[PDB]
């Protein structure tokens, strides 16, 4: 089972400028290079060029929503052929709202998939429900069959067809969703472990909860779509929307190791890093280094250790 | 049920000052305002005006007994008449002395109360135990009954009358106790959760176990009297007295959204905050965003987020 | 049962320089005051006088073989003595290869002793399996049995006799380990708590489970060799192998106040606090305060607080 990585550099998705810088920046730390190092066979696709649709007027409050529209098309075809060749997507972030290119691409080869979305945020706001016209925080939104036409049609997502259900989603490390987005997500039934579940539960039990709900009843592929912020700024501070009281970099690395282990990782995002929102230059490195960790630990690499098979290391 | 906040500007209670400004920075950043997004109605008693009692010679090594005695016994007289009204009161913060008045005032309405002492101290040395004369370290010592008559009459708390009982009590985020006090807490049998209990049974147990001790044989209002310092100096820098190895941000809110959802929280404080010992400005803001996050759990907001009822979002 | 602190001041075990300053800073901090202070009967032998064996050759990748094999060969036999004499034994490192004599010399004595090894590393690298020829992160390998003739004679260790069997030592708080090394622990069935166990399992029951499985059959001393880098870089920065998502300063005191308890406590290693690698003073200052925390711990200090017996305080 090889792996892909494919450079989503956009942040279009949201008012701020830089996350676009993510995926060089997390090049730059040797991801690529590392990931080689580990039992999967990694190709590299590069970085998307993404046209930008000239005279992008905002859709009511929504902002950009023919080159976010647009960008996501793009990413939807890339990953869908490299899903198609039977390998594992790696989308480098931008912002978020590359994962609705991300995730619909991926559902066209495996419809039956499920999504595990760690992140401080839900990313469900609507058109409608957004206080910030930025499609970074709808995500979700556009990509759940229960919220289709919930909102009005957005220029540049008409190509977009929901493709998950409430029921095979769960979000972990929510402790910033606005009153609509909590709204969204208690009438819908989504299921969800905010830091206030982690904090009773403990990570492990979380883990071990999210795989009996979304896998209890059939196997099936695993998208993990993580927004580094998902993380407690102390950890991964070069992004946009930071919130105290996340994640430790012990709990997300726990997360991605069972993810690992479960032998259905088939997609992944690696979310919001955003090399130019760090107060100081190892805010950023220590930000590029956690999320090159988490991306290693989705492919095998384990905190207890590796090493090769059929070699006597003694 | 209704809400109200009374200011303590009082900092007599140690030797060190600052600690009266904690209300007015608690208010700064808008606790308040943002108590009356919460589903609770709010009403701001403002600050009370302490008298300060001229010549106030020390009792033997107790510092500004007189002083901190009046002060306390005015605050019982305001509490004891919001609590008549059949409203939650709030108590901001100078020092932790203050927690005789506020507990007593409370107890004169709810003589069956129990008392959540979240705090790196057990505030229980009495004037004969303690080392320097701070009232602030003395809180519990004037409150508990098993203690009365344990120490000579200090002037200005003749008014107090010891009201709630040793079993009536459970400590949280214990780490830096004297051998007096420990001597108390353990002759006592006071029910706590010292970090090291914190860490063997995971915050989640420990609200699960202090609920069924304090809770278990019958359901009586809960008075929490929260000092900043319980939480890591890294959470709360702005106090007097910080203590390595504390409770997490995390572990702050997950006991007040558990206080929050038994439905009988019936007294808060939020003391300690001291805006004038921060290393650096940021440091303040940490400590004050983080007492108002604390607040605005205590009465219902979840890091899952929170809506408003009756209102279609979508 | 008496105390006697050895001062350990060797860094031959690597390539930097500094860690021999570790006993210096340590006592600089009071440490042997603080430890009179406990129950414990307090004796310091002083720090060791190591003859730095000229012309030391690498023995093919290994450096300073006989310089190590020296300083360890004369700590085996001052701690022999003291062990011999009932006193627990407490060695301030310099560098972890003088874990080889430190628990060597404690095993002549007790034979039957176990190993609680808290760390980032497994220091189980031979002669054969190490990258760099440092003798620091080889302990294990010319401790353990089942090790024994795996790697050629390294001069300078022929008086090492392997004194511990794989199923003795159980490592704790390991996220750093070499192909190799991963290799001879899972080959070899060493029992250990990666991070990865302590963040599902907490440690609480690490400590339960490390001691059923060290102590269950019989209950036998304990040696407790502590590797200031099993604590995550944010509370002990001054170390030469720092490596994030460490054992938080809770936890360490957590092992610590659990091995206390047990009462079996006979050999204690504080090791790699090397002064010299803070990236500011009061990094220095973090990392020595609690290695000397960690230390005052293992001797009865409880974050719950102490207090002398047959001493009515009231
Ligand atoms: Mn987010
Ligand atoms: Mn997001
Ligand atoms: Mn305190
Ligand atoms: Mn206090
Ligand atoms: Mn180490
Ligand atoms: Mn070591």
């Amino acid at each position: 089972k090889p792996i892909e990585i494919i450079g989503a550099p956009f942040s279009k998705g949201q008012p701020r400028g830089g996350v676009e810088k993510g995926p060089a920046a997390l090049r730059k730390a040797g991801l690529v290079e590392k990931l080689k190092e580990t039992e999967y066979n990694v190709r590299d696709h590069g970085d998307l060029a993404f046209v930008d649709v000239p005279n992008d007027s905002p859709f009511q409050i929504v902002k950009n929503p023919r080159s976010v529209g647009k960008a996501n098309e793009q990413l939807a075809a890339v990953v869908a052929e490299t899903q198609k060749n039977g390998t594992i997507s790696v989308v480098l972030g931008g912002d978020h709202s590359m994962a609705i290119g991300s995730i619909s691409g991926h559902a066209r080869v495996h419809p039956d998939l499920c999504v595990i979305w760690v992140d401080a945020h839900t990313d469900i706001n609507t058109p409608l429900t957004t206080s910030s016209g930025n499609l970074c925080g709808q995500p979700v939104a556009f990509l759940l069959k229960e919220l289709k036409g919930k909102f009005p049609d957005v220029p540049g997502f008409s190509w977009v067809t929901p493709c998950i259900s409430a029921k095979d989603i769960v979000y972990i490390g929510l402790r910033d969703v606005d009153p609509g987005e909590h709204y969204i997500i208690k009438t819908l039934g989504i299921k969800y472990f905010s830091m206030t579940e982690v904090d009773k539960l403990g990570i492990g039990k979380v883990m071990e909860e999210t795989f009996s709900y979304l896998l209890g009843r059939k196997k099936r592929p695993i998208h993990l779509s993580f927004d580094v912020d998902g993380l407690d700024p102390v950890f991964t501070p070069a992004t946009g929307t930071p919130v105290v009281g996340g994640l430790s970099y012990r709990e997300g690395l726990y997360i991605t190791e069972e993810i690992y282990k479960t032998g259905l990782l088939s997609g992944l995002d690696i979310m919001e890093v955003n090399p130019t929102l760090g107060k100081t230059p190892e805010e950023v490195t220590r930000t590029v280094n956690t999320a090159v960790a988490l991306t290693l630990s989705c492919f095998g690499t384990k905190r207890e250790g590796n090493h090769k098979p059929e070699t006597d290391y003694l």
